[PDB]
């Protein structure tokens, strides 16, 4: 732990030669491995010395070449495969997955076997290749379960997939997190960890909330009611319609965990600019934020301009049926009216027939 300040700190001064020099005044190799790969990666993103990476690299494929321990192998080739991903050496990247297999089923613990399997998935995760990743933790998870242990020793190893699924999650952008968000939360449900689950819960409301612009370092600012610098990152990030409609998203975000400042943002969100050019869907995405939002007033305008017949019809008749209860029935058969499919016409007039 000082080695590692030790370390850092020889970076920080541009000592690369010294920084490699104390790698080994290190125990753990794996966390030889993780020192070695975190300098290549901080220098290809930071823009260091890139003539370091190879003979670094080099190190770090020595270290992992002498481990003979198969799990601990697979993780560091792991480790290696994922910082290759990073830097676009992908048919390395792959190798390396590949090695990392091939050790993970040389192990004979099946509890071991899936617990450096999830590792592997994770690091598949971090690496860009989520569609890998789910397939390796569901392996990984296919080991644990069919196991013939007792139901105790599995438990451990299963809601550890769970956490590992989660973490992934969180580093993925929303359309690609929500199938690891819902296996962990389906593990979490199932071996009763209730407070993980809600938390779990919560991350896929917001995913599926702020989902056009759910990058990872947005979801994770919106969920520490950060929202100010969430908003500022979608202004950097994004402008026109993504940007209107994320801002959107983040006002609806703010309107279900019961912060009331959520008002200002879509206020802000149409009063900052101008109003950009629209495609048909998002003319129909924004007539949804608005609805959701309770904003009935803009979403009629929008929902108006929808082109698609029945895209039309449906937003219509979902404005209808909030205005009914929240009472304001002063334009409610207007609208009704309105509605080109007079069959979606007909449904909107039965269910306006609440009794509540």
């Amino acid at each position: 732990m000082t080695t590692l300040e030790e370390i850092n700190l020889l970076v920080e001064r541009g000592y690369y030669e010294e920084a490699l020099a104390k790698v080994y005044e290190i125990e753990d190799p794996i966390e030889q491995v993780q020192v070695l790969t975190k300098i290549v990666v901080t220098i290809y993103q930071h823009d260091g010395p890139m003539e370091w990476i190879p003979s670094i690299m080099e190190d770090a494929m020595y270290i992992a070449k002498k481990l003979r321990d198969p799990a601990n192998k697979a993780v560091a080739y792991s480790i290696i495969a994922s910082t290759l991903a990073i830097m676009e050496y992908e048919e390395d990247a792959m190798d390396f997955f590949n090695r990392a297999i091939d050790e993970a089923n040389e192990i004979e613990s099946p509890i071991e076997k899936g617990m450096v399997l999830s590792t592997l998935a994770y690091h598949l995760a971090i690496a860009g290749y989520p569609d890998n990743a789910l397939e390796i933790f569901n392996i990984a998870f296919d080991t644990i379960i069919g196991a013939e242990t007792s139901y105790t020793h599995k438990v451990d190893g299963i809601l550890r997939i769970g956490d590992l699924l989660e973490k992934a999650g969180d580093t993925l952008p929303s359309n690609e997190a929500m199938d690891f968000y819902k296996m962990a939360f389906d593990i979490f449900d199932k071996l009763h960890v209730n407070q993980r689950a809600a938390i779990v819960e919560k991350k896929i409301e917001l995913a599926k909330t702020v989902y056009d612009v759910g990058l990872p370092q947005i979801r994770a600012a919106l969920l520490k009611g950060k929202n100010h610098y969430a908003l500022a990152i979608i202004k950097k990030k994004y402008s026109g319609v993504m940007r209107l409609i994320g801002e959107l998203e983040v006002a609806l975000w703010m309107k279900r965990v019961n912060n009331m400042e959520y008002l200002d943002v879509v206020d802000k969100a149409f009063e900052c600019c101008e109003s950009p050019r629209f495609t048909d869907v998002n003319v129909q995405h924004i007539a949804r934020l608005l609805t959701e939002l309770g904003n009935l007033r803009r979403a009629l305008k929008f929902a108006k301009e929808i082109q698609n017949i029945h895209k039309r019809s449906e937003a219509l008749k979902a404005i209808a049926l909030e205005l009914v209860r929240r009472k304001k029935f002063e334009e409610v058969k207007k609208i009704i009216e309105s509605i080109p499919d007079p069959k979606i016409r007909e449904e909107a007039l039965n269910e306006i027939g609440t009794i509540e």
